[PDB]
């Protein structure tokens, strides 16, 4: 194969241990408020500026390949983290590095490795088991503000739009975020149905205004194949000009023929009509356009196993909608009569093809069915000057937003570390079945203090002071690492989702207490 | 050719024994209790980390022409005792260290190394043929729970696992492993046949579910070649509405126009029908949709030289099944009505089919073939938090798996070395034909320690001291590395399988007393 | 560009180990807000076709033919019609 | 050393472009003058022969037979006598 090189104990012990400390110092700074940014060079274009524990992770790759083995194991702790909560994964850094550090010292002899990452996964499951003790559940949508402020690094606006697109939607609604163009965050509550596509004729245009066409109380004429021909187009408009009222036709595409009808009863005497292309783009629209019908009240056409055809259509056929709006590049239907009852009943079948499945194509555009079907989604467009700034916030937005997410459904705890510090003595009462696993319980002992000392470290401040005072105040005294100052928590505004700590916990202490388990390293040589 | 390089007698003996000495100085760490991780760069992701000693073996390739030579025939020593057994892979690797070392220790000018050879396997014949004696069957269900407890490095939950997935599927059933999602591990007893393959339209989901079609009391049809037509499919519909049971359609393919009727008849008013294609892929699913015909109780239809058409179909010519359960991916029969006096007929056939043949791959697929039909199989997925950990898990999952499969076919004897160790009174009654024969007698007697030596040496004491005193003790009594004291054995719960004993000793001593008869070696030079 | 270095250079000194970069920065966009507010009160409209003849000199680097070149070809065409340049041939 | 090793690295970072190194000096003899005071209040005189046997058996890294050597040496020859050491030969 491949000539590779072998190292021995203490040695390799080191070489790890430096590429862990590299990686984790790197990521460290840009803890809590205070925390500061790391600047990462794109290949390509202008730089990156991060404070994602997890952009400033993957990037780091080492060309020791000794030193690497300790980047890639950390990769794998912060990219665990950020893929189950979406933050915290600076949090998993030094938690990781904490648990390698104090493990790389108990290896003596007679010392057994396993046995010590038995204890230590005997200390981290009656943590968060004490976690989940003093957990509580976000009520309040003061509190979803308070979440989305901190995660944010503190910026106060992010937690008040985060708050407002979550009162206006459901905080389990469909919120996404966009680069924005202006200088201010926007959000805008898209409420009903649109797809991105306009009218295919410049002469349905009856609005005297910005290019629309514009209708009320109009018909739905739903087809999956194109419309070719005058004869299977003409009973539809039959209907539409009888009982006088607009009407859309949503196809795979109008003809030639069938769209030089329709132009031309349009310019004369005025029939009320207009036409668009199908959302797109293959299998997908024959579900799509399935979804609109049900959501209006009628049928698709020319479907592959009921071939409702066109020639013979009926008015109860026809889908119904109160307002149509239709500019030269997308369309919007609004409030299609489709009795709720059943559009209902869809929108669980839908939920349910997603938790089946999963092909990140699938499951994308099956979320913009619910989304485009379901209670209006939320967008934000975010402000900013340049590029590089965007790209910062926007990272922010979304570790904001995903801690809200996370706390809706597992509870809040307190926050800067205090949640972890609070869990010690839970640990007091464990009793090590013997020698070794005592060793790894006093490990996770140790690291519990790590988040908080971290955060006073990076404020300027004796890291191991400030911790010591708050386990000797009260159970809601800790510290808040901007004022600085000791504070009740959820009076100031510090919490964190439960989910984000242990997970965080949980990912690092699981792959730490494997590699300080470790006595041989093998790696390939570094030819050239 | 290629221009080579030769070098003669001791020079070339030390650089191939050091060769051997790395690569089992680097596995020797990973033996028993206490024993230590081993961490193996992969070239493209994150790292293994694992403690099986082939893994460690088949890994390390070394620069050097010479001690790379050593590593190879080591290599070889740990894999052929891996495909054989399955475990005992560091076992095999330090005795065949030790018998290369004191093999290139009596090679003097008068020696004869092939002679040595020779009183080598006399001492080994003698040894493996002493285990058999101090065998015992395994017979209880509790030594079943010890042998894999202790093989899978003291993780006294997979004992319990692997013991009750053997209760209910037989001690020869068909375990299998998977890389599983939890945090726990899973024993799931599949029942019934099952194969990789799912529903043609997704139409015929009739569970409003995680997208299932899901049957009671049904009826099947086993077609080898295509339904194309609306003419064949007719008469088994016709069947199945009349008996009103739903029926599923298992062949080569249905085309699109007997597929239009399935649809059709689905969608209004609402025969129970479902189609997938056969499992496959060529000549394969011949048989086994004849297994699933019998396993049922009906006929293929279109078979070869029978030709069973379709459109003369009855209904005692249909199979009968309890329950079907059809996903996306994948479908289940589970309670096939089919005459099992004659379904065992079948599995006689197929048995009889693989003692006739080998081809690594007919063999393999004839297995499939018993397993899906009759007792069912179960699968193992292992828990875990990150991937490094799950491969960790896993590693150790099927060494356990693999011992207690190789102890309930050849008995247990006892673990820590003492099995072999208790058996060099064996060896000194030995009387050799001359004076080289003797030298490789003793060089087994020297040998057999060196299991339990390695053993206490990892667990940090000394090695040669435990040996002496285990010796000194009676024959139930020896060394338990984990709680660091002298016990009975079987009343204590520490035991190995006899085959992968001797196997382990018998490739060691195979490949090491054929290395130790050299007096050149020629290899490549190393141009660049 | 000589903004952008001077509040580099003087960002790249004050930041001792007590400082908070990232309050600093709020800092400097409350001060570049207000000023930026400061700079439309002082700003007046621009109405005669003599300052569009200055606009166009000051920033020609002083060319006065450029200036008025610029004012006539937007008096008749319209202060926000289509003036469009090429590569002459002419002196 | 261990105190100096403190005040300069505490020194080497309070040194912007404004600071005045000078009279931070200053500043520090201040500090300094002001403790070495405390120190000579809160002090008291050693009376009793077991504090000399303390004293010596502290500083000697805790070495109790030094410390009662050290106490029978200043009680034979006067607290201002003079006590010399020699490379002893016997154990
Ligand atoms: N203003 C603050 N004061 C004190 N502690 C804070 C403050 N803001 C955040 N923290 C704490 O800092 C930790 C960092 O949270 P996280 O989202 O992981 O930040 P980062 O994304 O930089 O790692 C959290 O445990 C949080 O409770
Ligand atoms: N708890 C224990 N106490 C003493 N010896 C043990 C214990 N567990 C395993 N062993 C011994 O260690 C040896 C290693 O077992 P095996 O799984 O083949 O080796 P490896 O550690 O390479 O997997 C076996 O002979 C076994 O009897
Ligand atoms: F860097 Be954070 F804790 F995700
Ligand atoms: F590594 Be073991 F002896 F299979
Ligand atoms: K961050
Ligand atoms: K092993
Ligand atoms: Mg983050
Ligand atoms: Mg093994």
């Amino acid at each position: 194969g491949s000539a590779k090189d072998v190292k021995f104990g203490a040695d390799a012990r080191a070489l790890m241990l430096q590429g862990v400390d590299l990686l984790a110092d790197a990521v460290a700074v840009t803890m809590g408020p205070k925390g500061r940014t790391v600047i990462i060079e794109q290949s390509w274009g202008s730089p990156k500026v991060t404070k994602d524990g997890v952009t400033v992770a993957k990037s780091i790759d080492l060309k020791d390949k000794y030193k690497n083995i300790g980047a890639k194991l950390v990769q794998d702790v912060a990219n665990n983290t950020n893929e189950e909560a979406g933050d915290g994964t600076t949090t998993a850094t030094v938690l990781a590095r904490s648990i390698a550090k104090e493990g790389f010292e108990k290896i003596s002899k007679g010392a057994n490795p396993v046995e010590i990452r038995r204890g230590v996964m005997l200390a981290v499951d009656a943590v968060i088991a004490e976690l989940k003790k003093q957990s509580k559940p976000v009520t309040t949508p003061e509190e979803i503000a308070q979440v989305a402020t901190i995660s944010a690094n503190g910026d106060k606006e992010i937690g008040n739009i985060i708050s407002d697109a979550m009162k206006k939607v459901g905080r389990k609604g469909v919120i996404t975020v966009k680069d924005g163009k202006t200088l201010n965050d926007e959000l805008e509550i898209i409420e009903g149905m649109k797809f991105d596509r306009g009218y295919i004729s410049p002469y349905f245009i009856n609005t005297s205004k910005g290019q629309k066409c514009e209708f009320q109380d109009a018909y739905v004429l739903l087809s999956e194949k194109k419309i070719s021909s005058i004869q299977s187009i003409v009973p539809a408009l039959e209907i539409a000009n009888a009982h006088r009222k607009p009407l859309v036709i949503i196809a795979e595409d109008v003809d030639g023929e069938a769209l030089s009808t329709l132009v031309l009863n349009r310019l004369k005497v005025g029939l009320q009509v207009v036409a668009v292309k199908a959302p797109g783009f293959g299998d997908n629209r024959k579900n799509q356009l399935k979804d609109m019908a049900i959501a209006t009240g009628g049928a698709v056409f020319g479907e592959e196993g009921l071939t409702l055809n066109l020639e013979d259509v009926q008015p109860h056929d026809l889908g119904k909608v109160g307002e149509v709006i239709v500019t030269k590049d997308d369309a919007m239907l609004l409030k299609g009569k489709g009795d709720k009852a059943q559009i209902e009943k869809r929108i669980q079948e839908i939920i349910e093809q997603l938790d089946v499945t999963t092909s990140e194509y699938e499951k994308e555009k099956l979320n913009e069915r619910l989304a485009k079907l379901s209670d209006g989604v939320a967008v934000l467009k975010v402000g900013g000057t340049s590029d590089v700034e965007v790209n910062e916030k926007k990272d922010r937005v979304t570790d904001a937003l995903n801690a809200t997410r996370a706390a809706v459904e597992e509870g809040i705890v307190l926050g800067g570390g205090c949640a972890l510090l609070r869990c010690i003595p839970a640990l007091d009462s464990l009793t090590p079945a013997n020698e070794d696993q005592k060793i790894g319980i006093e490990i996770i002992k140790r690291t519990l203090k790590i988040p908080a000392m971290t955060i006073a470290k990076n404020a300027g401040v004796e890291g191991s002071l400030i911790v010591e005072k708050i386990m000797q105040s009260s159970s809601e005294v800790g510290y808040d690492a901007m004022a600085g100052d000791f504070v009740n928590m959820v009076e100031k505004g510090i919490i964190d989702p439960t989910k984000v700590v242990r997970t965080a916990l949980l990912d690092a202490a699981g792959v730490a207490s494997l590699l300080t388990t470790a006595e041989v390293v093998v790696t390939e040589i570094p030819k050239e």
